[PDB]
Formats: structure tokens, sequence, C-alpha cells
């Protein structure tokens, strides 16, 4: 089964899922960095403008709904949501599964007023599921329909499909060459060992080794504040409140950035990490690489998001606990 994704500004990739009977439609980001499912709730006070601007799940309109009500809070790197647990049928790419999810009643305007999507579908492991709720992919596997215990991600460029998720396999139509796998450092987290990060002609980063969270929910490639300081200083980039910019005219002159994973060099060109909105030296162009300190036990860690995925088709193998990369097509 495949899920078609919409690409919004190269920063938000989302697909649609159906919840309840009759189905209530929601736009959601599929995030390998988290393990819970949540959508805005009809029970969210309208004083939360984000809720006024998003699809709200209404339990009183679903004959398949099953009450639970256990309170829960989901804390992401850029924001927090809170609400309670509910159970209902969810349709994903044609597949129907009974799932426990969060009905969010507290959704901060910043950052949610800026979210094109309504909610999130955690594709992570149960180990990191808040409230220990069984993850949707685990619930799908338990059905015994998928030919393989794996899911794949394809994120296209902004274009004028925005992307695609394949449940139970991969789509040869979106990658070339063959996959190269890196075993997970530990089950329960889609994090792999990274052997080094080179900027141009000087592998001055992640010397001695470091961690890499393969995060489909992260818009950018991220690293600790220290690491990014060195990387950016090397690029001649100036820091701002929530990102780094470079004068547009020099964007194309920026050096390649390579990530050493599993004995393979995954290389990105400046065209791959710079939002080349123009070539004026009188304008600032943002870079799709940010500083992000991810707390323990997962972090400190680098995070490989959309910026990386766009270039490399990614397969998440639950059966062999590893991740495979291939040149996106």
């Amino acid at each position: 089964s495949s899920v078609i994704l919409t690409n919004y500004m190269d920063t938000q990739y989302y697909g649609e899922i159906g919840i309840g009977t009759p189905p209530q439609t929601f736009k959601v980001v599929f995030d390998t960095g988290s393990s819970n499912v949540w959508v805005p709730s009809s029970k969210c006070s309208r004083l939360y403008t984000a809720c006024v601007y998003h699809k709200l799940f209404d339990a009183s309109d679903s004959s398949s709904y099953k009450h639970n009500g256990t309170e829960l809070t989901l804390r992401y790197s850029t924001g927090t949501v809170s609400g309670f647990l509910s159970q209902d049928i969810i349709t994903v790419g044609g597949i129907t599964v009974t799932q426990m999810f969060g009905e969010v009643t507290e959704m901060p305007a910043l950052p949610f007023m800026l979210a094109e999507f309504d909610g999130v579908v955690g594709m992570g492991f149960i180990e990191q599921a808040i409230g220990r709720v069984t993850p949707i992919f685990d619930n799908i596997i338990s059905q015994g329909v998928l030919k393989e215990d794996v899911f794949s991600f394809y994120y296209n460029r902004d274009s004028e499909l925005g992307g695609q998720i394949v449940l139970g396999g991969s789509d040869p139509q979106h990658y070339e060459g063959n996959f190269h796998y890196i075993n997970l450092i530990k089950t329960g987290v889609w994090q792999i060992q990274m052997k080094g990060v080179s900027v141009g002609s000087s592998t001055l980063l992640c010397e001695d080794g470091c961690l890499a969270l393969v995060d489909t929910g992260a818009s950018y490639i991220s690293g600790s504040t220290s690491s990014i300081e060195k990387l950016m200083e090397a690029l001649g980039a100036k820091k701002r409140l929530f990102d780094y910019v470079v004068k547009c005219n020099e964007g194309p002159t920026l050096p390649d950035i390579s990530f050493h994973l599993g004995g393979k060099e995954y290389t990105l060109t400046s065209a791959d990490y710079v939002f080349q909105e123009s070539y004026s030296s009188k304008k600032l162009c943002t870079l799709a690489i940010h500083a992000m300190d991810i707390p323990p036990p997962t972090g400190p860690t680098w995070a490989l998001g959309a910026t990386f995925i766009r270039k490399f088709y990614t397969e998440f193998d639950r059966r062999n606990n590893r991740i495979g990369f291939a040149l996106a097509r």
C-alpha cells in the first residue's frame, strides 16, 4: 500500500488518513522521530486559533469511536500538544486498522498556525510511544497483510507528486542503484551511527563518531548547536533567530557537505541545502540545515530530515532493525 504525499514549500510533507465512521479526513505528517498518532479535537477550545484553522476530530459523529480519555502530552522539538486518548478506525493508504490516538485540546498558535497539516502519525517504535500506546505501524503489521515488515519514504522537490510512502516495501520507480544498509544502534529508535561529517575539503565534523536520527518529520538536517556553529562558520553563514542565511549570490559557491554512513559517503551540493530564492547579493537565502539540540537519551544527535531524504530514498526495515538508502529518482 502507498500513501501519496503533498509537498508544501519543501518543509512540510503530508498525506491524508481517515478516522472514524463515516471517515473524518485529516492531513498528517508521517514522523519516524515519534511514535504517537494525534489530530486536533472538536474538544479544543476555539481560543486556540490553531484549532479554528484546522480539521477537528468529532467523536460524537463517529459510530466506531471508543472512549478512553487518558490525558497525554506530546513534546516535539518545535512545539507541544496536549489532550487525551481515543480509539477509532483509521484508514491509511487503503489499509484499515483499529488505533488509539490523541485528541488534542491544546494546540499553540506558534508553531501550529503555520502548520499546513492537521496532525502527526508517529512511525517510530513503541519504546518511545508516550503513554505506551501501540504505534500504528505495529498495529498494521499485526494484521499480516504487508509482504515485508518495512516502510519507505520518497520526498520530491517543491515541483510545479509531492512525495510517497510505501507501507510494506519500496517503489523502484523512485530510486536507482541499490540500497546500502546501516543497522540500527538500538531497536526502539530510528537512529544510526554516523562516522563523520565533511564540509568541502576538510572532514572537521563528527570526528570520532556521532549519532544520526533518520527523521522523516524533520524539515531540515540538524546537528547540535556546537557542531552547526563550526559547519556554518565554515560556510561563511550568519546566524539568525531560527536559522542561518547566506547572501544569495554566494549560495551556488558553497561547498558540498557529505555524511559518512555505513561506509558510504552521502553527499549534498549547495543546491541541495540552500533555498536559492534568488541570486541577489542584496538578499538573504536560508539554508536547510539548522542547529537543534535533541535531549537525551536520544540526543545529543544529528537529525537527517527532508533535506537529506529528498536526495536519498529511504527504507525503514523493522524486521532487520536497519535503514537503507538509495539515490532518489
